[PDB]
């Protein structure tokens, strides 16, 4: 079935808890597989050790720049970037998991979890999953953000992987 993956997140090396995500491989298989493998680290790189570097309250928590740790980097398992698979899933509310990008057909590894309905991002960002458990952890992450996206603590994905 659809993969279940997890992110264990700390704030300054203190655990916040676990976010479990369902990846909608039934709808966006290529995008789901990219994220799944970056969670396991099975290609030799991925999310473990990377940070939620851009967190904006009442908007979203963005992570996944595991190369540059600032929003300029990341890589897909396929290559530097891969195309927008489809825009079938929409930014319907909090808990939506979606790909960050630098314009059309530039998906890499950066992703975000919405904390509100971000419907102005429909048709530009590929939605590929949602939070199954740990929205309380997402709200903890959000509380360390700011209007500019700067975080007041270092929010690290200290472990991540696949549950099923």
């Amino acid at each position: 079935g659809n993969p279940l993956v997890y992110l264990d997140v700390d704030a300054n090396g203190k655990p916040l808890g676990r976010v479990v995500l369902e990846l909608k491989a039934d709808v966006v298989p290529k995008t789901a597989e990219n994220f799944r493998a970056l969670c396991t680290g099975e290609k030799g790189f991925g999310y473990k050790g990377s940070t939620f570097h851009r967190v904006i309250p009442s908007f979203m928590c963005q992570a996944g720049d595991f190369t540059n740790h600032n929003g300029t980097g990341g890589k897909s398992i396929y290559g530097s970037r891969f195309p927008d698979e489809n825009f079938t899933l929409k930014h319907v509310g909090p808990g939506v998991l979606s790909m960050a990008n630098a314009g059309p057909n530039t998906n890499g590894s950066q992703f975000f979890i919405c904390t509100i309905k971000t419907d102005w991002l429909d048709g530009k960002h590929v939605v590929f999953g949602h939070v199954i458990e740990g929205m309380d952890v997402v709200k903890k992450i959000e509380s360390f953000g700011s209007k500019s996206g700067r975080t007041s603590k270092k929010i690290v994905i200290t472990d991540c992987g696949q549950l099923s």
